[PDB]
């Protein structure tokens, strides 16, 4: 507003330049906002195992255009902020407890009380195991070769892959000292020729 | 500003001529703007395996409007830069050290404990999985007709297809000598007419 021959010669170009390049940039602002969006509400924090549309992996760093996370396997991922911000974001390491599911399946000839009783004495004995949660052991489905129970039972999300794993080690470790057979497929075949 | 009938007989053309362009050509213009980025920001470098989109393959170099990548086969695939940005980036070749992954079926009947100590034993054996990050050898599912276990061992991202060769070659190797027997699909028939 000062002089003409001073910013006008270059403010009229400037301006055109700016909106070309916002026009053709559009995505890049959307990614910016999103990146502060996330930046100041923080739905995951580095260091989280977050799973974002499909592409799960441990977060390492918010940036300004895109936030890359290490996949279990190794491989890097750059996801631009505003897909991020435009979809779901599951936070696997938020809570500071999460639950296992078990599915074991027994024969049908396999006594239900026997079978009960065994995975609640497998339950209970685990230590990892939140007691104060709730512990299911019940029957849940009658499969087509076998009935399968169910088993939950939560523990510290820390120590949550371990438990899992001891437990269906000691599951088949007991069920086969115990007498309980896993059963294969079943298929009952007649006969109508010699 | 100076003749009006020097460029304003031209500029009125040219005007309307750039801005009919820039409505048909705004593709061409984003992926210019993509491109300028990705050279910016580098997600992935010229001879760095990459995958954009559900397209694999090793990059040869981003240029204006696309870039180039040779597959593993050997077929040369180009990708608008547009699409590269606006999707998700994997990036194979970006950390050093990767993980494999195996999953060994063996029989119901083996011994739980000599198939962890022979693949304790063939892991680390193994100078090209490093020791300092996680060897995971445990039993992770109860299958059909088989208990399938699970290997997950860390190495540098130059020798990981070999070491999962090696290794796999190995396990069944031991796994024939020492005695444990991978099963064939089993199914349980029974008969109710001679
Ligand atoms: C464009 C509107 C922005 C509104 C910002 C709200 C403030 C959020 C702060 C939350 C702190 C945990
Ligand atoms: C349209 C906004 C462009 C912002 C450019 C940010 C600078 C990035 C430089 C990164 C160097 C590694």
């Amino acid at each position: 507003e000062h002089f003409g021959v001073q910013t006008a010669s270059v403010i009229a170009v400037l301006g055109a330049a700016g909106l070309a390049v916002g026009l053709a940039l559009q995505g890049s602002l959307s990614n910016l906002a999103a990146g502060v969006l996330l930046v100041m509400f923080r739905p995951f924090r580095a260091g989280e195992y977050v799973d974002l549309g499909g592409v799960a992996g441990t977060v390492l760093s918010v940036q300004i255009f895109s936030t890359t996370m290490r996949t279990a396997d190794g491989k890097i991922i750059v996801i631009p902020n505003g897909k991020i911000i435009a979809g779901n974001i599951i936070n696997f390491s938020r809570e500071p407890v999460r639950r296992n599911e078990f599915i074991i399946g027994v024969a049908y000839d396999s006594d239900i009380d026997q079978v009960k009783q065994i995975l609640t004495n497998i339950i209970q004995s685990e230590d990892r195991i939140l007691k104060d949660r709730e512990m299911t052991v019940r029957l849940n489905e009658l499969g087509a070769s076998s009935i399968n129970f169910v088993v939950r039972v939560w523990s510290n999300s820390g120590d949550l892959q371990n438990v899992y794993w001891d437990v269906l080690e000691r599951i088949k470790r007991e069920f086969d000292a115990a007498g309980i057979s896993f059963p294969y497929p079943q298929m009952d075949v007649n006969f109508k020729r010699v």
